[PDB]
């Protein structure tokens, strides 16, 4: 043995010492799942390999907005497509499905007007009773425009770019954290009016089953404010009618699709609101858990994090249902440190997520600046739902390669993948934010052990009981077991 | 108590252990420091609560060409100036003085002369035996020019802002890593001929002791390639010949300053060279690591570290002196994983670098990606050089908040605070990278104990022996008594 092989030996061990500690490497693969592994590292080294040697730029880790065609161009995302997911545990109900569908179902019912705001920008409202009751805006039938436009498609076409994030590169045109998150607020105000009338609010959520089973997405955990859902006639629904509205269509598709595993809801209330209103709603999530304990999981808090209340200052109504007699545990999933900043009033809402035996932390960006916060959350089981693309177009970081999250992943922290508003920027509803994780959150010798514990971790880190959990698993197992022999008997020579 | 009181007392029990973690967390301060700690925390709490609650942009954290006036307009980048910030580990001998200096002095010497490369960038180069015997590009004399441009002083102003990195803003101007690489690797090439001339690289180095201790810096340590310095009749020295050079200028200094400590060198060599010319480099460090043990400290690798070679490339090399009978130790100083990349080879430098027994190592971006490799040079007590503004401009990150080692001094790493190349983009010393440090690398709860734990780390971590060490912290305690009582008696009323 040489001197230069003892320091080989070592290298060897060094090496395989740090590399044995990231997510999935304790996954053990089968002949078929290593051609599938070979074959998504193939492409994922070419793509690092030409960017750092012919020092060119590297696509997955640039704006959504550029890569996205790109992706869409590549071998692995295709698979990536075809890979049973598992479930998506981060979704916003209202940015769940296509704007397309808004645009080709629901403006062309009747009722349906459309204006152009103070800040020129096209606002969707439904009234039964004549023209909204807001002059404000000149509000027109959209049925009429339609008409007067000649060319319906450009029309429609005209409609999906003046509601979506991705008709301009966000990173340019909204070149700073308040003007995206402007923007970002606009498309909800743009898409409020008529996306909460019931009829249409169904078929959304319907929409939403639809679009990610088909991207083979078997569990969605949605949050919703579930609340203010509104007939022709100014009937205006409380928050169960919203969750039972919910729990059929779901139940109806889950009889009418047997591989589905089903979805279920949290409440979510806005970082803005009084206290007296944050209660009321915790008071509501009591009941609706107490009503309905296997569909609807608990309550959240959401909005953006850095110029609204701390969860502190919400501690009064968030404390209620524990100084109850006897006490209560409402579950709560709440954002935290969505933040760059550190040692401020919006990382420090980690301290109390923890302390409020919160089951998952969306985001958590700032979690890896707090040591303690890190160990406290990996002992309970606290586990982080990350949306990557979500944390680039929301101004967190341009970089994805430079994502907060990265390290705790080669640190095997309990993570989940989701996309936070796929339906905003026009991503697919799993499958761009699992590609845009296996380009950037892991390194050149990660490819499928990765993605495969991403999708059990979906599973065990869910909000389903026990006994759910395992026929989940199983219900999983059946399709990724299909998706693996399909794809390697098209891609293996036979 | 009550549930509220009891949950309060275990919010303030977790977030206090949660913030004696950090890098200085340790310190105790003084009356008089507590005063300097708060006029500090005062402006650095206005800043980060006018940003996150107005909603505007956080200067500290933009790009340096955007934010170097707005930090030469605050109160606490004066008090950053006056403080004895310790040692810079971290130099480059021929971007660590100002390009005013080589404007008003090294042009105005004979034999100067310059041209318009392909490129449209201007080069300075010294030939004493007539014109330049390049004729690729058409060499005119300086200072001719400079009498035919009739405004001497917007003659000397474009030759400044023809070298500089600072004229325009790099992230608009390179906005790839490749593009600013480029510029970097010009501006060396722009100053490679006049840089090297014996007379001119002497007073250069004079410069570079006396602008650093009129930022109150009293230690340096500098990275140098040590030879090729060549005089007007052709003689090109060896890397002997720089050393001593460096070295009786140092000991003129500290003869002339008693307040200064010192200064020590690293011989540096390219990665891009065969691994027979960096197996004779390793030879001459060795020798004159055995000659001049107290001046010369050991060896690096420098150059951009994507695209060339890796350190296990010159494993042959790197390992001679260990080879030998009785092994020699040839302490090393590598850069290493100045990257973005995670798993391929620009990384796992750091892996070599800690199995060749380095004493520090450069930037480590990549470090915090590496679980085993972060506890092992952490036992090792390997300290990390952070260079703050070159990771901005050089195109590791955009956000300096989004800093890779946030998170390592939040958890009370070893590290020290130096300037990379500080004449090439116009930074202060050392002053600059400190005020990017304070504002940026910490939270809001954080002024002077980091501050003052990142001066006492310089000498820790310095390669100084213990003795040295001793004398060393002695004289820098002296100077900061001075720095608090003054400063103190300028704030405070009698
Ligand atoms: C987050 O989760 C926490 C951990 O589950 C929750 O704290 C728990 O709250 C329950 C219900 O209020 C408490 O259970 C009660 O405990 C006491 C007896 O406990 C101790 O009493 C003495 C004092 O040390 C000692 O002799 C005993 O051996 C016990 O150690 C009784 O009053 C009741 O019968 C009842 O069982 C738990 O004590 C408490 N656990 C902890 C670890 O604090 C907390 O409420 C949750 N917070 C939120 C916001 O949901
Ligand atoms: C980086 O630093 C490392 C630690 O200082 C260096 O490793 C050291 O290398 C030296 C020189 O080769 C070794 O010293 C020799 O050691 C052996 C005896 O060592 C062991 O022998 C058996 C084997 O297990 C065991 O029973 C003994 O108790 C000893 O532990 C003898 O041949 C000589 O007397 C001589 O002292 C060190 O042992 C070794 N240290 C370690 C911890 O491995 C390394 O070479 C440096 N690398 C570079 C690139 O500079
Ligand atoms: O109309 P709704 O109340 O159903 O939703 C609209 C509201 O959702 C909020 N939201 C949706 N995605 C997110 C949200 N907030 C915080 N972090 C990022 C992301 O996770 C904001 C919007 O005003
Ligand atoms: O040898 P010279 O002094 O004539 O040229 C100086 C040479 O140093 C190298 N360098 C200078 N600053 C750095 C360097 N390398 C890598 N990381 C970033 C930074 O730390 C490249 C340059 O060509
Ligand atoms: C770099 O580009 C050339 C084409 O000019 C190609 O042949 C080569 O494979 C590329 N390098 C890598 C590592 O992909
Ligand atoms: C919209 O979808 C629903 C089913 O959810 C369907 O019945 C209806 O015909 C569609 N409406 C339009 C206008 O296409
Ligand atoms: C929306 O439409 C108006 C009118 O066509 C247009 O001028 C404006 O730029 C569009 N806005 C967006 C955000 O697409
Ligand atoms: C926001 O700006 C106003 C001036 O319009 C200033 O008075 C206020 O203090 C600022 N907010 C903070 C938190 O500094
Ligand atoms: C250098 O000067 C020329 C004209 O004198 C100008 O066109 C060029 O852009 C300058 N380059 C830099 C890098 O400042
Ligand atoms: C340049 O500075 C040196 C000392 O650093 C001094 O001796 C010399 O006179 C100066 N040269 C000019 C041309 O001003
Ligand atoms: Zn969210
Ligand atoms: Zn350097």
């Amino acid at each position: 043995l040489t001197s230069k092989a003892a320091y080989l030996l070592k290298r060897n061990s060094l090496i395989e010492e740090d590399a044995s500690r990231k997510l999935g490497a304790k996954i053990v693969l089968t002949n078929e799942e290593k051609v599938l592994d070979d074959f998504i590292l193939a492409e994922k080294r070419k793509l690092i390999d030409d960017s750092r040697l012919n020092q060119t730029e590297y696509m997955p880790a640039a704006s959504f907005y550029r890569s996205k065609d790109f992706i869409d161009t590549t071998f692995a995302y295709k698979i990536i497509q075809d890979m049973p997911k598992g479930g998506a545990l981060h979704l916003h109900d209202t940015a769940s499905a296509r704007i397309d569908w808004i645009v080709s179902n629901a403006t062309y019912r009747d009722h349906v007007y459309m204006c152009m705001d103070q800040d020129n920008f096209v606002r969707l409202t439904v009234s039964g009773t004549g023209p909204p009751a807001n002059s404000g805006c000149e509000w027109k039938l959209v049925e009429t425009e339609r008409a007067n436009s000649g060319d319906i498609a450009a029309f429609d076409h005209w409609l999906k770019s003046n509601i979506s994030l991705l008709t301009t590169d966000p990173l340019v045109t909204y070149p700073s954290l308040d003007k995206v998150w402007g923007r970002f607020d606009k498309h909800f105000s743009q898409l409020r009016g008529i996306i909460y009338h019931t009829p249409i609010r169904r078929d959304y959520y319907r929409q939403i089953l639809e679009e990610f089973r088909s991207d083979n997405v078997q569990y969605v955990e949605v949050r919703s404010s579930l609340s203010g859902f509104f007939e022709l006639d100014g009937t205006v629904h409380d928050a169960e009618f919203g969750l039972n509205l919910y729990k059929s269509v779901t139940e109806e598709f889950q009889r009418e699709y047997p591989d589905f595993i089903g979805a279920k809801i949290i409440l979510s209330g806005l970082r803005f609101k009084s206290q007296e209103e944050i209660l009321n709603e915790v008071k509501i999530a009591m009941d609706l858990h107490k009503k309905y304990p296997d569909f609807f999981l608990g309550y959240d808090l959401v909005g953006q994090e850095d110029p609204n209340f701390s969860l502190l200052h919400y501690l009064d109504a968030l404390l209620y249902p524990s100084i109850q007699n006897p006490p209560y545990r409402l579950p709560y999933f709440f954002h935290a440190a969505e933040t760059n900043w550190q040692e401020t009033e919006v990382d420090y809402n980690l301290a109390d997520a923890l302390l409020l035996n919160t089951t998952r932390v969306g985001h958590g960006f700032a979690l890896i600046k707090h040591p303690r916060f890190t160990e406290l959350a990996k002992e309970n089981g606290v586990a982080v739902e990350v949306n990557p693309i979500s944390n680039q177009i929301l101004g967190l970081v341009r970089d994805v390669r430079n994502h907060a999250l990265v390290p705790l992943i080669a640190d095997d922290y309990p993570i989940v993948i989701s996309s936070d508003d796929p339906g905003a920027w026009e991503a697919s509803p799993l499958s761009h934010d699992f590609y845009v994780a296996l380009m950037d959150l892991c390194g050149r010798d990660t490819a499928l052990t990765f993605l495969k514990q991403l999708a059990l971790n979906s599973i065990r880190y869910s909000a389903m009981s026990d006994t759910e959990k395992v026929a989940a698993k199983a219900k999983w197992t059946t399709q990724w077991d299909k998706f693996v022999k399909t794809s390697v008997e098209g891609l293996k020579p036979h």
